[PDB]
């Protein structure tokens, strides 16, 4: 009774030669599933982290090279518009000869970069406002600087699009690196000379003199400006309840509430708004009601700003912008960068050219590379089973809120009918290859050069925004996809209250039809567990099964809530990562993701234990000396295999919503009574704490 086919053979030495056997795995199962992985897999120098999901990552990189560098006879619009910007980021000779002219010959668009410009005050100090300054990186850019404005979906109503007013993020991962004490130290030193080093470089293409004191007595008024406004920012920790976020007024109570002076005059916000907004020719009239995000920050803003000059704040916006531009430039541009990119992700170069690019295209032309990569490497017959995995895993969602003693009925009732409202995504949507005319008629604006790479990534940018202005008076569509398919991830949506898992996922280790139904489970359906119990952590239990916000909670239960996720908040607090130089997990921050994971492993178990139950025992796999109830945990783990870097450990330890691979695992088989009895743990071994955490 043991399976002998390729298929089994090359899983079973997937499973084997990643596990550590020697390790105990009631003692630590991350070592025990991964151990193995981890000498195995050693960080490129090109990674900042690596793992299961960023391999699948890379080697979806090389199909979307094969598809995408070769022109074929029979390309419609569409897929040469993909390929022809493809050609044009690769070519890496044109870029370089080049130098930093298509930035340098663009700067004037966003008022200039004043400590590379010869006289910035007689040629943009005159024209000069903050209100237009701002609307224009954001509005042409998507730089969004000082004041973070955006058209997106109303909170309260899902259908409608509303104008939004946010705190915007900063030039470092988050504003605890603004101390630039410790571990953030080398981060700001790097930082700043980063500054430097580029005004030098865009100076001396400009033929200017080059005055190194007075450069960094402008580079360190930014940083210096920059850490009162990180200072000023509200805590993500104090961010996490949509219903505090939720603050709707109107414009002219907006400039009520959160007036500012800037070079000595008032900020108009309705001059801010509709310097945006005219881009797509809409007017923003003083009734307009509008979401604001961050109040407090605001406020704080007041007395910071009124002490700098335009000088000052300019330099300011424009590095925001020129740093994210500098690696399209020459090779001296893309090396300017090299200790800045270390400190935050102790990479020693940037990726291969041609890695960037795939996933640039992809990044901008969604669709048509989704087309292209599910009809190389996808099988739709995978369709249709993981339909009916998510009608299983659904099912042992509502079928548990019986078990659930912290709810009483009514809110389980809400509860099961916001399960029943939840709508899934599988693989692609059909249109991206069954309907060209569609395909083709989404990019007809978009006209691209074979030799001009600078000027295509700044046609996208405007084109991005441009589209996502013009949805403020348009309802929001329905059938629209919020990811490509060609992505190695799974999604869930607070405002359309749906579910979606595109083709890149739908493969070894989460599914596969050649792959034992204990990894399957253990996989993708820990996985689409995951993605519905998403609609029901401390962020979607907000929102109703129509995509609202609204209270359907009784005041008990969201007590009760309160009270179960709270185990879980100690729980992944307490938890210490050596790699991030001991710092603790933020319990606080990783909360929904931590919700997600213990809620979902458990469905998916009960799931496959009712597969297993109706429909009997599976082969064993050759090599390995464990049984199926077994094999669901050891794939389970081995889905989230992984390492980081130092540097990248301490980044993504204050800027990442989920918890690092090691812990999703420790954390949700601690409070696994399941795990334990199929690896007999005994109790209050480190894999089985007595005191369990138990939301979903
Ligand atoms: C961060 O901002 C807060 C205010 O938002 C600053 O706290 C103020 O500090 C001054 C000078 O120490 C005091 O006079 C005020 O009473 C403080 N106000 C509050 C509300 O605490 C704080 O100093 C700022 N920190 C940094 C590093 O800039
Ligand atoms: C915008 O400003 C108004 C006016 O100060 C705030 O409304 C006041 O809120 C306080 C309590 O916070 C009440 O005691 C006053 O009666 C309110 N006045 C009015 C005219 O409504 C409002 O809360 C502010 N908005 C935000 C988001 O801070
Ligand atoms: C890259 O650009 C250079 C300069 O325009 C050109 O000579 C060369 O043919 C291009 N390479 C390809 C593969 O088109
Ligand atoms: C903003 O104000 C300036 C000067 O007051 C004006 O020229 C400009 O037209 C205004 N913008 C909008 C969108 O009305
Ligand atoms: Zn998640």
């Amino acid at each position: 009774g043991i399976c002998k086919s390729s298929d089994c053979i090359k899983s079973a030495a997937r499973l084997i030669q990643n596990m550590d056997a020697t390790a105990e795995p009631c003692t630590d199962f991350f070592k025990y599933a991964c151990g193995g992985w981890l000498k195995r897999n050693v960080i490129p120098e090109t990674s900042s982290r690596y793992s299961n999901f960023d391999i699948l990552r890379d080697e979806l990189e090389v199909i979307l090279k094969d598809v995408l560098q070769e022109p074929k006879t029979e390309d419609i619009v569409a897929v040469q518009k993909a390929k022809t910007l493809y050609r044009s980021c690769v070519n890496e000779t044109a870029i370089d000869s080049r130098g930093g002219q298509p930035l340098l010959k663009l700067l004037p668009d966003v008022y200039g970069w004043p400590v590379a410009t010869q006289n910035w005050e007689q040629t943009y100090g005159t024209s000069w406002s903050a209100e237009k300054s701002i609307a224009q990186l954001n509005s042409k850019y998507g730089k969004k600087v000082l004041i973070n404005f955006f058209v997106g979906t109303d909170d309260k109503n899902s259908m409608n699009h509303i104008i939004h007013i946010d705190q915007p993020r900063l030039g470092l991962p988050s504003r605890d690196y603004y101390e630039c004490t410790g571990i953030y130290k080398e981060a700001c030193t790097a930082y700043v000379d980063f500054m430097i080093a580029v005004a030098k470089l865009i100076r001396q293409e400009e033929g200017l003199p080059i005055d190194e004191n007075q450069i960094s007595v402008e580079m360190n008024k930014v940083m210096e400006l920059e850490k009162e406004i990180a200072n000023a920012t509200t805590k993500s920790e104090d961010r996490n309840d949509p219903m505090l976020l939720y603050n709707k007024m109107t414009l002219a109570q907006i400039q009520n509430n959160f007036s500012l002076e800037i070079n000595g005059k008032p900020f108009s916000w309705s001059n801010f708004t509709n310097e945006i907004m005219s881009t797509v020719n809409i007017n923003i009239p003083n009734e307009e009601d509008v979401v604001v995000y961050a109040p407090e920050y605001l406020i704080k803003l007041k007395p910071i700003l009124t002490k700098y000059s335009p000088r000052d704040l300019q330099n300011l916006m424009s590095w925001r912008f020129i740093m994210d531009l500098v690696s399209s430039l020459s090779r001296t541009y893309k090396d300017s960068r090299n200790a800045f990119r270390k400190a935050l992700y102790g990479t020693t170069s940037e990726s291969a050219t041609w890695r960037r690019c795939a996933n640039y295209v992809n990044g901008n032309m969604e669709n048509a590379v989704g087309r292209l990569y599910v009809e190389a490497a996808f099988a739709g017959e995978s369709k249709h089973v993981v339909e009916d995995l998510i009608a299983q895993i659904r099912e042992v969602f509502i079928q548990t809120l019986d078990d659930l003693t912290w709810m009483d009925a009514e809110t389980k009732k809400k509860a099961e009918e916001k399960a029943l409202a939840i709508k899934e995504r599988i693989g692609y949507p059909d249109d991206i290859v069954s309907n060209d005319n569609k395909l083709n008629n989404e990019y007809l604006e978009l006209n691209y050069k074979e030799d001009e790479y600078f000027e295509n990534i700044i046609q996208n940018l405007k084109f991005s925004q441009s589209k996502q202005l013009k949805k403020l008076r348009e309802k929001v569509d329905k059938d629209e996809w919020i990811t490509g398919a060609a992505i190695v991830n799974a999604f869930y949506s607070s405002g359309r209250n749906q579910i979606v898992f595109p083709a890149g996922i739908l493969q070894p280790p989460f599914f596969s039809a050649q792959q034992s139904n204990s990894l399957n489970y253990g996989g993708i359906g820990m996985v689409i567990g995951h993605e519905i119990t998403h609609g029901f952590d401390d962020n979607g239990r907000n929102f109703n099964k129509d995509g609202d916000l609204v209270d359907w909670w009784t005041q008990q239960s969201a007590n009760n809530f309160k009270e179960q996720s709270q185990c879980m908040v100690y729980q992944y607090g307490n938890f210490s990562w050596d790699l991030a130089g001991g710092q603790h997990l933020n319990g606080i921050n990783t909360l929904g993701e931590n919700i997600a994971d213990n809620g979902g492993i458990g469905q998916a178990y009960r799931a496959y234990q009712n597969y297993v139950k109706k429909n009997g025992e599976e082969k064993l796999l050759p090599g390995i000396d464990l049984n199926h109830k077994q094999l669901f945990f050891l794939n389970f783990a081995q889905v989230w295999c992984g390492t980081y870097r130092p540097e990248y450990a301490v980044n993504s330890i204050k800027t990442d919503v989920h918890s690092p691979g090691n812990f999703r695992i420790i954390g949700s088989l601690q409070n696994s009574v399941e795990f334990s009895e199929a690896f007999q743990c005994p109790k209050n071994s480190y894999m089985n704490p007595e005191k369990k955490c138990r939301v979903w």
